[PDB]
């Protein structure tokens, strides 16, 4: 079915909180053993939120190999994506150890460090050319080498050196800073031009390792933004793009990380980006 017809029949009998409900019901449920042991307990922003054992990432250190973050692997759609939580004060280290160890180019944040007056995630990259930051604990050094703000979005340039072997990498972060304190955006247009930002990069392409994606707890603004990078790629490669069925590969992606996509709203707001982004896809 269309998704456009089943957007407007869903908005029209204004059933969204029930097919999210229908989502949160058939949704896997894997064992998450390793994040619940008590070494791991400040390593865990969200007691609710943890990566299931199968689909983890782990470091490659003997101590704790133990992040709050998940592989998506999407098999049709030949893409993967890192979904990790907002890095604490006692993870940043070990967040710059994974986007080593996995090769990844790109980093894509999509919350404030402050947001409803509280912090969301720790200043982990540095804000000024001449005040680098070194991570003692996994030995890494990043550097900032450009900015470039713009009204919806900034896109960085990092130099991150790993100073065990004087191998350094050019990592590309783009930080999407207008998602509104509450809610989802009014149009998915700045969103989408920031996906399409990010696909232009190479970030998201199999010549690199997988993209890392955050928000706070990396499932929810995180979850929009795989969920609809991966449906639009299936109507480009699709015979019939009407065959895409976004409630099946959520489902899929679910298989992956827990609770990804958190609100009704977040739901609709991923069929609208969809929906207007089909409009280009297919030639215009
Ligand atoms: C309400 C949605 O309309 C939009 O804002 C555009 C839709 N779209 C896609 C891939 O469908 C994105 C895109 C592609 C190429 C260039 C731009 C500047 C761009 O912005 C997005």
């Amino acid at each position: 079915m269309e998704m456009e017809k089943e957007f407007e029949q869903i908005d029209k009998s204004g059933s969204w909180a029930a097919i999210y409900q229908d989502i949160r019901h058939e949704a896997s449920d894997f064992p998450s053993r390793v994040a619940k042991l008590p070494k791991n307990k400040n390593r865990n922003r969200y007691r609710d939120v943890s990566p299931f054992d199968h689909s983890r990432i782990k470091l490659h250190q003997e101590d704790n190999d133990y992040i709050n973050a998940s592989l998506i692997k999407m098999e049709e759609a030949q893409r993967s994506y890192i979904l990790t939580q907002g890095p604490l004060p006692n993870t940043v280290g070990h967040f710059w150890e994974m986007v080593w160890e996995q090769k990844s180019r790109g980093v894509v944040m999509l919350n404030r460090v402050m947001e409803k007056g509280s912090l969301k995630c720790a200043q982990y990259w540095p804000q000024k050319e001449e005040k680098e930051m070194i991570f003692e604990d996994t030995n890494l050094k990043l550097t900032l080498i450009s900015e470039d703000i713009k009204s919806y979005y900034t896109v960085r340039q990092l130099e991150l050196e790993n100073l065990t072997t004087q191998e350094t990498r050019e990592i590309l972060h783009f930080h999407y800073t207008t998602w509104p304190d509450f809610g989802v955006p009014e149009s998915p247009a700045s969103f989408l031009n920031f996906l399409f930002k990010v696909r232009e990069s190479g970030s998201l392409s199999p010549e690199h390792g997988p993209v890392v994606v955050h928000c706070s707890a990396g499932i929810g603004r995180s979850g929009t933004f795989c969920l609809a990078d991966t449906c639009l790629l299936l109507m480009d490669k699709r015979k019939d793009p009407s065959s895409v069925d976004i409630k099946k590969v959520l489902l899929e992606m679910r298989k992956f990380r827990m609770g990804l996509i958190q609100t009704a709203d977040q739901l609709r707001f991923s069929y609208l980006a969809v929906i207007e982004g089909a409009k280009f896809i297919m030639g215009d």
